[PDB]
């Protein structure tokens, strides 16, 4: 009965169709209040723009007819008699229901009935401006349900064309247009159709139902039925309706039910026409104080896009914010940054992040909403931007609504997702171009170039001055960069950096990192004596020139990309690592990764410490080499042959650590480990993010822990937070861990003067890798800037992008009854590759990280054997087994790992964790070796010698049977390969198999 009542009241009052059941309840409970919630006022603004309490009041007069109040009085008088006239609870309940449907305000005095609400809404509408008079384009018959079919790429602009016929009229909203989706409910479509057909309106408006093919079967059927019913009853005969669908889905329910109404003249408009339309409808009057006053013809909506990453979108938004703070002459201008991370845009989260700004203090104050559409977002962008920028609205299932205010400036930072034209082209677009294009093409705020705050910054100036005096072969000995000084032009700086960057078409991020490295190095130089007219005299000549020529190479190592559908790796060992540091003491200089050798040419060259091959030549002159030798600078050192404590001292010196305490005597401080530690520390110092790619077990966690402990010096303090990222990891979790790490770093820095390290293990195993990109590159958390001067350092670990062998893939597809889904129907995939065919379940890397990722290196057989020996010795320390047993275990486990590595058709992943697991199994069997062997002898005696068994070898055989044997299908080959390392008579595969089988039989017995 109440559903029929609401349908009748909607047919009676037209504006009740602007809102749903819950929204109507909210308005009923809120309109009577004083003042109504800002949310309700916004919801009403979709009828009477800029609705205020005064307007709601002026509309509230005339609604309370004393006829309705007379109904209220007679109800409040009769209801008790009607109740006592009945005795059955059900009868009283029915009477109460009926009397509430007749007069609700009697029961609920703090609420408005549907009649009063409809009247108030109609009054508000009349209190508004002139109505909207839209005329359908040609090919669409007024009074008929014009069905337009087209391509997805044209579904949105087509609708737009329908509303450009009358461009003078304002842009539509949810009242007219509805972007259908599979989750769209019948209520929204019903309200749309009722608004289209029901009578009571004050103008002629078009009503569009876009992507109708996406509506569910039930919803489409209900919409058709409701449309027919509305057509039967009293309605609008000149109703302008459009129904757009995807030609690829013209076979669904709704496009079919109106197939007879299909239209062949699909509306279309030139991109320039749409541009002018949207621009004129976004332009803010000079009198309306808006954030748009500083954006491209006073436009309230903008797009900052780029073909690639690291080009200046967020920087453009920041400079805009600064321009607004400086121009509008207001003390504060909010800047709300919204990061979209979900692959499918979640409009609910954006609406929640926006709601706080519905307050009245913001409805007339400039604001800058910075919507960042990350690379993770794949579907839902066009619909979202159409809803928020053209339809200027957002909504949720609850009922809350958000309206786009012209006083606010919406800026979308999106990477071009490359029809005749792209969607984003319709909006006012600012295309940020990289340096190469910036120097080739070139002022125009639509095509920005090289910022001035950066060009005038030390980071870009000191390297620039040095390189400028370098290419001109000027005397760098006397030159000294003056703080704040500025020279040259952005063009020369760009040219020099591109010449020395080591990259063909770099981004602004790569160039910034190169500049930061060079600047940090040259500054740590100038702070020393070697490059000073005093403390030496003229002993060191060309020192600055050598420093530059070598730091360019160091930066080629620290900045050039290491990654190049799934092809992403170059390697770590294939590249040298010539590192030169200026120690914090300002007295010593550390050299590592290369050896300086003179030659016949009276020059000096850098050669690999391992191969002796030349890395680069003419790095310096023989005179400078001899001078630095006189200065006792370490050259051609072999850190591998040094003592442990000497290595620790040199390392803590380079890192500026004064103490030299070894926190872990087991960690081998080979040259490569120290080089990696120094790379991380340099990236921390110069400000470059640290994103490391390495297999599990390559030694990254251990290295990071060692570095943290070493910088600790023993001081008890949680200076490291190791967050293990998994598929279930979310953005909020990452932000929370980052904030916790920030607080901890503040505490540690103000107590012990230490630096905290937040490490992300397996970062690329979640869809929230964009949050990590923000924490590292953007230096922000959920839109909030990370507090500098916190001593916090972030590290990210990304697993490799590998694919199982075709043989292993076929073996898995053939397991059991095979995968329930096919490799074609799988929704989980990294583009075209199903995630189930990758070794590591990883997700695409944000483009801004790929140039930063580098390889930690694959564990060499030597390191594998050393770690295995360490594990077996740690075991011996408890089980107390002889040396022969240790040797046998080490050999058998190394051989097992080698076999599983060779067997790329059965195993594509090998790590030390499997070794630890096999050791744990061996220990378990050893502890139970006595009882197990006794029961085994008993079980063998029952069913039929003794053949005494060594508990160690027996346990090891069972452990190999559990870990490797069982999983394998080539068990015979594995046994043949592994028995060689077994003592006698256990060097026979058949004996391994027999012992495994006997243990299994015992267990099953
Ligand atoms: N003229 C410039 N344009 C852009 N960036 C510059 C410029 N000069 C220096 N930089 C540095 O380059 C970096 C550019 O980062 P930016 O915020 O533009 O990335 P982005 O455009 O958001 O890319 P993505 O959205 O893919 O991360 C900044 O950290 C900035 O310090
Ligand atoms: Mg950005």
């Amino acid at each position: 009965s109440w559903k029929r009542f609401v349908t009748q009241k909607r047919m009676e009052h037209f504006y009740l169709n602007f809102y749903t059941a819950e929204q109507l309840v909210y308005l009923s409970t809120e309109l009577r209040k004083q003042p109504p919630s800002d949310a309700a006022l916004t919801m009403l603004s979709f009828i009477k723009s800029n609705c205020t309490l005064r307007d709601v009041l002026r509309a509230s007069v005339g609604c309370g007819s004393e006829a309705a109040r007379y109904r209220m009085r007679r109800v409040m008088e009769e209801l008790p008699l009607m109740l006592l006239s009945e005795f059955s609870l059900v009868d009283k309940l029915r009477i109460i229901m009926e009397q509430s449907m007749r007069c609700l305000p009697a029961f609920l005095p703090d609420c408005l009935d549907l009649e009063t609400l409809g009247h108030c809404l109609a009054h508000l509408a009349g209190m508004g401006g002139s109505p909207v008079e839209r005329c359908l384009p040609r090919g669409l018959q007024v009074g008929q349900p014009n069905l337009v079919v087209c391509g997805h790429s044209e579904v949105l602009p087509a609708a737009l064309a329908v509303y450009m016929q009358t461009p003078s009229q304002p842009l539509p909203t949810y009242d007219e247009v509805l972007l259908c989706t599979p989750a769209t409910t019948f209520e929204e479509v019903a309200l749309l159709l009722r608004r289209c057909l029901t009578l009571g309106s004050l103008g002629h408006k078009v009503y569009s139902l876009l992507f109708a093919d996406q509506l569910s079967y039930e919803v489409a059927r209900q919409a058709e039925e409701l449309f027919h019913n509305l057509c039967t009853q009293q309605h609008r005969e000149d109703y302008q309706l459009v129904m757009v669908c995807d030609g690829d889905w013209e076979h669904c329910y709704l496009p079919s039910a109106f197939s007879q109404h299909k239209v062949f003249v699909t509306p279309q408009a030139p991109l320039e026409a749409i541009q002018a339309y949207l621009a004129g409808h976004y332009r803010v009057p000079k009198q309306t104080l808006s954030a748009a006053a500083v954006f491209n013809d006073r436009l309230c909506v903008g797009i900052v896009a780029s073909e690639r990453a690291g080009v200046g979108k967020s920087l453009y938004v920041k400079r805009l914010h600064d321009k607004m703070k400086m121009q509008l002459n207001v003390k504060n201008v909010p800047l709300k940054t919204i990061r979209l991370i979900d692959p499918q845009v979640d409009e609910s989260r954006v609406l929640g992040a926006l709601l706080p700004f519905l307050d009245a203090q913001y409805q007339k104050v400039p604001v800058l909403f910075h919507l960042d559409v990350t690379s993770s977002v794949q579907t839902g962008i066009w619909v979202f931007l159409f809803k928020l920028l053209i339809l200027q609205y957002l909504m949720d299932i609850n009922g809350k609504m958000w309206l786009r205010n012209p006083c606010h400036l919406y800026i979308v930072e999106i990477l071009e997702r490359r029809p005749q034209f792209s969607f984003l082209d319709i909006f006012p677009k600012v295309t940020c171009r990289p340096p190469k294009e910036v120097i080739d093409m070139e002022r125009s705020d639509t095509e920005p170039g090289m910022d001035l705050w950066e060009f005038c910054s030390e980071t870009f100036q000191r390297p620039y001055q040095y390189l400028r005096r370098f290419n001109q072969n000027q005397d760098l000995d006397t030159f000294q960069y003056q703080e704040g000084s500025v020279e040259g032009t952005p063009e020369e700086c760009l040219q020099h950096f591109l010449f020395h960057c080591g990259v063909i078409n770099p981004s602004w991020s790569e160039l910034r990192n190169f500049a930061r490295f060079l600047n940090y190095q040259l500054r740590d130089c100038e702070a020393s004596l070697f490059c000073n007219p005093s403390f030496i005299g003229d002993t060191l000549r060309g020192f600055k020139k050598f420093v530059v020529t070598f730091m360019i190479f160091m930066a080629r190592d620290f900045a050039t990309p290491s990654l190049h559908p799934f092809s992403l790796r170059k390697r770590w060992e294939s590249e040298p690592h010539p590192y030169v540091f200026f120690n914090d003491d300002h007295t010593t200089m550390t050299f590592i990764g290369f050896h300086l050798q003179p030659n016949i040419n009276g020059s000096v060259d850098a050669i690999s410490h391992l191969t002796g091959k030349v890395i680069k030549r003419d790095v310096m002159t023989r005179d400078l080499y001899q001078g630095l030798l006189l200065q006792r600078v370490p050259f051609n050192v072999d850190f591998d042959k040094l003592p442990r404590h000497k290595k620790l001292e040199r390392l803590c010196l380079t890192l500026g650590i004064p103490q030299a305490t070894d926190p872990d005597k087991t960690y081998e401080l080979t040259t490569d480990n120290m080089l990696k530690i120094l790379a991380i520390e340099m990236r921390f110092r110069c400000g470059i993010p640290v994103i490391i790619m390495g297999e599990t077990g390559c030694g990254k966690t251990r290295l990071i822990k060692f570095l943290s402990d070493l910088r600790r010096g023993g001081t008890n303090a949680d200076t490291i937070k190791l967050v293990k990222v998994h598929g279930g990891t979310t953005a909020d979790m990452i932000y929370s861990r980052v904030r916790e790490a920030e607080n901890v770093a503040f505490a540690n820095k103000d107590q012990h003067q230490l630096d905290t390290i937040l490490f992300f293990d397996e970062a690329n195993t979640t869809e929230a890798i964009s949050c990590i990109k923000e924490v590292l590159c953007d230096h922000m958390v959920d839109g909030q800037p990370l507090a500098e001067d916190s001593g916090l350092h972030i590290i990210a670990a990304c697993n490799p992008y590998r694919k199982h062998s075709e043989e292993m893939i076929c073996r898995l597809e053939s397991a059991g009854l095979g995968y329930r889904v096919s490799m074609e129907e799988t929704a989980d995939r990294l583009g075209s590759i199903p995630l189930r065919q990758l070794v590591y379940r990883v997700h695409a890397l944000p483009p801004s990280l790929i140039p930063l990722v580098w390889d930690f290196g694959q564990l060499s057989d030597v390191a594998e054997k050393l770690y295995i020996q360490q594990i077996v010795q740690r075991l011996v320390e408890s089980i107390s087994l002889d040396e022969n047993g240790t040797r046998v275990i080490t050999e058998v486990l190394c051989a097992s790992q080698g076999f599983m590595r060779k067997t790329e058709d059965e195993c594509s992943f090998v790590s030390l964790r499997d070794v630890e697991r096999c050791v744990k199994v061996f220990r378990w069997f050893h502890e139970h070796s006595a009882m197990l062997l006794a029961q085994l002898n008993a079980f063998l005696s029952k069913s039929s010698n003794h053949t005494e068994r060594d508990p160690v070898l027996w346990s090891l055989m069972l452990a190999i049977g559990v870990c490797y044997h069982a999983s394998l299908e080539k068990k015979d080959s594995y046994r043949k390969a592994i028995a060689r390392f077994f003592p006698k008579p256990y060097d026979d595969s058949r004996l391994l198999l027999d012992e495994i089988t006997r243990a299994q039989d015992l267990f099953l017995d």
